[PDB]
């Protein structure tokens, strides 16, 4: 299996990326699912997920992004989709092991960085985290 850590990355590029392993019949964990980041104004951001509530926690929100991005109401699809696990922070079963990131999605390559985290969003929307 593959197991990235979300800190810092944009949600987005991490979605598309995981997705395409997924499909390639990776087993992928993501960790610290609530530091992944979406760019743009925050009460944009706050807004268009106010109107969408849909899932209010950190590592749903994370799941529900990535099925979007896969071939959902196909049978490759759902089979892909069954290969992901998402979860907030590191979990004990993952704290020594190696973490990956996706250089691609860092935010951190943009020249003006506006963001939230996916954890403050969730925070606004009154998810437990």
């Amino acid at each position: 299996m593959r197991i990235i850590n979300a800190d810092g990355l944009i949600l987005g590029r991490l979605a598309s990326r995981v997705a395409k392993m997924l499909l390639e019949g990776e087993e992928v964990v993501i960790v610290n699912a609530e530091k992944a980041v979406i760019t743009g104004n925050r009460e944009v951001i706050f807004s268009k997920y106010k109107q969408r509530t849909y899932p209010k926690r950190s590592d749903e929100i994370v799941r529900r992004t990535i099925r979007g991005m896969l071939p959902w109401k196909t049978d490759r699809g759902r089979k892909a989709f069954r290969r992901l696990k998402v979860y907030v922070g590191i979990p004990k079963e993952f704290q020594d092991k190696q973490l990956e990131t996706i250089v691609e999605a860092h935010v951190s390559r943009l020249s003006r960085p506006k963001y939230v985290t996916v954890g403050e969003v969730a925070k606004f929307l009154g998810g437990k985290f």
